[PDB]
């Protein structure tokens, strides 16, 4: 098929959080039909990052989602043309991140061009203090809104010490062609930073995603 069972991943993120600019490049691979993906990432500019790396991970492609045949696959159907997405992550304490990503395909690889802007994070909040542990497993609710697909997530960051910090996600996914639109459904996610060096200049991220009724 146009989307192979094993696809490479190449991306670039230009970001700025609390005024701090930085660039991260990534190369990885995933199994689109199994809903898994792994990406090795390096900070090319702006190191060492002065904020929690977890706020970036979800930015590092729903084509990597396991779907049942009975739920139209908004993402996979969009190819080879591709799709783009825009997201707003609203944090418990006023911090906010806005991200946009363009996903295209080149042979057996997906290429992403990402732009991220984070602002208003409290100086003595877990993001700036780098006190986050990981994202808890999540469930994204997907449904059609104005001809495109919307995903909502009532998310939570697990903090060092055991506490949690809420983060509300709203993502709008836009296919670059007409595709069969799905009825509301859910996607269970589990994202993890598999390994990282001291200041997260070198990180490997992994995510699993499964669609369900």
């Amino acid at each position: 098929g146009v989307i192979k069972p094993d696809m490479k991943i190449k991306l670039k993120m230009e970001g700025n959080v609390n005024g701090h600019a930085f660039v991260i490049e990534g190369e990885g691979e995933g199994k689109p039909y199994d809903g898994t993906n792994t990406i090795n990432l390096e900070v090319k500019e702006g190191a060492p990052l002065p904020f929690s790396y977890d706020i970036l991970t979800n930015a590092f492609n729903r084509a990597f989602t396991k779907y049942p045949d009975d739920i139209p696959n908004y993402f996979k159907q969009s190819f080879p043309e591709g799709y783009s997405w825009e997201r707003t992550m609203t944090f418990e304490d006023k911090g906010i991140v806005k991200v946009k990503s363009d996903i295209s395909m080149e042979e057996d690889s997906f290429i992403y061009e990402i732009h991220l802007k984070g602002e208003n994070f409290p100086p003595n909040g877990p993001v700036m203090q780098k006190k986050t542990l990981k994202w808890e497993p999540s469930t994204e609710i997907l449904y059609v809104r104005d001809g495109v697909l919307v995903g909502d997530i009532k998310h939570k960051l697990l903090l060092e010490g055991g506490g949690h910090h809420r983060v509300d996600f709203k993502t709008i996914y836009r296919a670059k062609k007409a595709v069969k639109l799905p009825d509301y459904h859910f996607v269970d996610h589990r994202i993890e930073i598999l390994n990282h060096d001291k200041d997260y200049n070198k990180v490997t991220v992994y995510e699993s995603a499964v669609a369900r009724y």
